[PDB]
């Protein structure tokens, strides 16, 4: 009966040895292909630390749970042995989950770099169009025109500011900055019907 309980244990050993090969680092190396500084580097550093905390909390203890399972089985402590394997699998479930959480955490960052640039491209174009609408239809706005020419000029430094924040790897401030800019350009454009 032990010989066929040993299969449960062997399946656990196969599972440990394969989850030791989850590409945590290949995942995180994707962040290096962006600007590895600022908030980006902070998140990269924090995730390396988590992997040490995860490795020691969830992976190191497994080996012993499996050794206890073998010893207990051998003495015919069948349920006790099964418990140690259940525990081992629970621990590996967490390690696996901590990987999944990092595919997701990094995907989020990739998505923000992409979406940050989408907004920036939109703001460049809108700026250009608004600046031209004023310079070519000055008369058509009446007296509210000089306030507009200077207010639209105030978007130009705010574009350059985005380039700086992005270049420093501050993807979060970059996003909040460019979203706010888009919002305000938007409301200024509604107003510009009249």
């Amino acid at each position: 009966m032990r010989s066929n309980k040993r299969q449960i244990i062997e399946k656990a050993i196969e599972r440990k040895n394969e989850i030791e090969t989850l590409p945590f680092d290949q995942n995180l190396a994707q962040l290096s292909k962006l600007n590895l500084k600022g908030e980006t580097k902070t998140k990269y550093d924090a995730m390396k630390k988590d992997n040490v905390e995860s490795t020691n909390k969830y992976l190191a203890p497994v080996e012993e749970k499996i050794h206890n399972a073998e010893a207990l089985l051998d003495k015919f402590s069948f349920n006790a042995s099964q418990s140690e394997i259940d525990d081992a699998n629970e621990l590996m479930d967490s390690y696996e989950q901590s990987y999944q959480q990092q595919l997701e955490d990094v995907n989020e960052i990739i998505a923000l770099y992409k979406d940050n640039d989408e907004l920036y491209d939109k703001c460049k174009v809108d700026y250009r169009e608004m600046k031209r609408d004023v310079l070519a239809n000055r008369h058509q706005f009446g007296e509210a025109a000089s306030l507009l020419e200077t207010e639209i000029e105030k978007f130009e430094p705010r574009l350059e500011q985005y380039e700086v924040l992005k270049a420093d790897g501050n993807y979060v401030q970059a996003h909040n900055h460019i979203a706010a800019l888009n919002e305000q350009m938007k409301q200024l454009r509604s107003y510009m019907h009249g």
